[PDB]
């Protein structure tokens, strides 16, 4: 198949201009099949952001978002959806749990099914619930079971801090001693991902010693994404349990947690998801474990619905991932949710994927060919081993590339000492958001 | 001080009226200082709750809510509240983290303050985060640490289901024995609620052997408010720690956590503190155990803010209980609760309760004048041993007293065989509303 730079450069020739002009940035998002979609979300504009300078921007041009990897924009409809449970809640109060579109009892259930082709799950293998570090640990307590022989916990170096910190406390629950039992894999001198050969040699001679593999899906520094498939069936033929952190992952990458036969996984919904800072987050675990890994920790919605409102205090568990539920959902959240979820499943993740992989190979093509030497894109070059996120380093002792950035409009994340990450992704930004965002850092390059 | 019937009954001397004239209950309702409250809500009409018969009652009358103490009515600025954090995620998407009235990363910590006089704590030992069961879990993690000589958690016997599979897995998690761990206090036979002395008998004799004392603050079933202080100390003289799981007691009673030297408790905001199905729930920790009881469970949130998003990976735990929250807080949960504690600010806690011990004192004296035989209060008679809720039994074979009620608009909870929760509350609940309730169930009682 035709990589991204490729289509870019057969474009320009039907169009008959240069890889590099403004025209073939339109002509992409005139063919962009996804286009439509950028109309159901909240653009910040420029003028409204605080570190923006005003006499470096034109008033009334949206933002240029490339942070829909950290909080994604808000759609539309959220309001709409929570209208709808404000409405129902107002109108009929308690009787609100039992009845309508989203009976509150259910409220999670009732959208679980939006979920099914954004993570490759059936639905009994999905729950939406808590927090993702905080379902994190609820796993980690059932899939965490240290031996003498079998204690160790692998995870990349430099993890997010939260999953840092909870495989931390876990150890420390265990008594477990840290720097013996928390195997950590760093990159080679001079490198700053991971090779997955050097991953995959890490497992075959320390698995039989490691209890459980959790990794990200996407590592959020690097824009690094690890190859999952090959990680699960890594460990699991050394008789570790494989999980992962997919909270760069859901909603970016296409996943196959079931067919895939990775044991369990949680993620955020605030970030590719949309939902809205803190939103409800989400957890998986394979059916195969169902009637064999339970829940350590127990609340009353983990009993099956039809008796759980007896109230006798006989527990009928729930077999898999929603015997791990453990209060009554937050219907709030649940509505943000299911307002991003339903614009998901118009797209469809096949269709995302395809855009991003062209929309982020565009801006790499721009980026590579004005700086080809001072720019340095540490996200892996292979178009099946990144994400939306490009991470980004600049040589210029001058120039705090970031602040100029941000001060004209351009949203995305800092890496110290001195570069970006940026992430443009396919519900919401355009070929033209590439372009404007290239010839931005080009000026400010110059100087 | 005056009783609640004594006061009813020199109110209707200075009327020149019975006791259980309609003009009583206007005439509290016209010196009721909080009265002004109930505008602040969404109280349902009658014609709109789905059990109502037509033909049986006045259309456009607003329903007879008593069930406030399980889905508490929706603050009628919900909404606004919900609306000012989406109108700054579209304005500014990922800005909102750090700028607003309640800047993302600090959600919680901006509307906290709004807790001290409910539960009678500082600001450094309430945390909002999370669902109720799941911050019972969290606590139990760091207070329940069985020996063979003290390893029992005491509770009441018919607790709330999520507390009794909470604390059974609790015990699980640590292989004990759940028949000879678990120590569950029954009432004396003929009896449906605790008495104090009983209680503090169990405390006396087993409290060496007892590691962790949780009760209920009001129990959900009797509506017995326990003496908290009395339990509290009786715990702590027999080196027990002493836990409160309060979700019928706050927005309801009075707390002092604090002074009262209440080790732990834990409470839901989507029944007296009315913030809506799943809202974010609460934790307490006493700050004498700030620097011994640490988390069991980490996760970035529980890291001090100044240098959280350093992510260094190196840990900086915050002291006491916020050291316990893991996860980003849900801004949108945030925004309901925030609405509902302004409320509450402006009411107190102390006034409520007393126009509380008023208002359900006033439904009793009505009910055993006219029923002082067929109809049994469960709910102990002491003013001070009660909240907003009484459970009340009828003998009347051939009538379903509940289904009546809700047929007629009366909002309210079943209690099997034949019986009733009702919890008049004062922010929304009028004298008149009890009047009108104690007209219907007579009509009923006469068939
Ligand atoms: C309502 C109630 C609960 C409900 O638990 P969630 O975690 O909020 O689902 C738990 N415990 C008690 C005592 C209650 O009254
Ligand atoms: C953003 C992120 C988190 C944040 O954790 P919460 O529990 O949502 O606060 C955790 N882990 C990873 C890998 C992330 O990218």
């Amino acid at each position: 198949l035709e990589l991204p730079a490729d289509t870019v450069q057969r474009i320009a020739a039907e169009l008959k201009c240069h890889p590099t002009d403004e025209r073939v940035a339109l002509h992409l998002d005139e063919e962009d099949k996804l286009r439509h979609f950028r109309e159901c979300f909240y653009i910040p504009k420029i003028q409204d952001l605080p570190p923006v300078d005003l006499s470096l921007v034109n008033k009334d041009e949206n933002a240029i978002y490339f942070l829909g990897n950290s909080l994604g924009l808000q759609p539309k409809m959220v309001k709409t959806y929570l209208e709808e449970e404000l409405d129902k809640w107002a109108k009929i109060a308690a009787y609100g749990h039992e009845v309508g579109k989203r009976p509150w009892i259910t409220g999670d259930e009732s959208i679980v099914g939006l979920m099914k082709d954004i993570v490759g799950a059936n639905e009994k293998e999905i729950a939406l619930m808590n927090a993702l570090t905080v379902n994190l640990h609820l796993l980690m307590l059932s899939f965490f079971k240290p031996t003498p022989k079998r204690y160790k916990i692998l995870l990349e170096a430099k993890a997010f801090p939260s999953d840092h910190y909870a495989i931390e406390s876990q150890l420390q629950l265990h008594g477990l001693n840290i720097e013996e039992s928390m195997r950590m894999i760093k990159p080679r001198e001079g490198e700053e991902t991971l090779r997955i050969e050097d991953i995959l040699e890490v497992i075959e001679k320390e698995g039989d010693s490691i209890a459980v593999i959790l990794f990200s899906g996407v590592h959020f520094y690097t824009g690094q994404h690890f190859n999952i498939p090959a990680i699960t069936k890594a460990g699991q033929a050394k008789g570790c349990y494989v999980g992962f952190d997919l909270a760069h992952a859901v909603g970016n990458v296409e996943l196959y947690l079931h067919d895939w036969g990775v044991d369990f996984a949680c993620w955020c919904s605030y970030k590719y998801l949309n939902a809205g800072a803190g939103g409800i987050a989400g957890a998986f675990i394979h059916e195969k474990h169902a009637h064999t890994i339970k829940p350590a920790l127990v609340g009353w919605f983990g009993h099956e619905l039809s008796t759980r409102f007896k109230m006798d205090n006989k527990l009928q568990l729930i077999p898999g991932v929603c015997g791990f539920r453990i209060s009554n959902p937050p219907i709030l959240l649940v509505c943000s949710l299911h307002a991003s979820l339903e614009i998901f499943k118009q797209a469809t993740m096949k269709a995302l994927r395809k855009k991003s992989v062209l929309l982020t190979g565009y801006l790499e093509y721009l980026i590579k060919h004005n700086y080809g030497k001072v720019v340095n894109i540490i996200t892996p070059s292979h178009v099946e081993e990144r994400g939306c996120q490009l991470t980004i380093t600049f040589s210029v002792p001058n120039k705090d590339v970031f602040q100029e950035l941000e001060k004209r409009g351009v949203v995305c994340d800092k890496r110290n000492p001195n570069g970006i990450r940026v992430a443009p992704v396919p519900l919401y930004n355009s070929f033209h958001d590439v372009y404007k965002f290239t010839n931005l850092l080009t000026s400010i390059l110059d100087s």
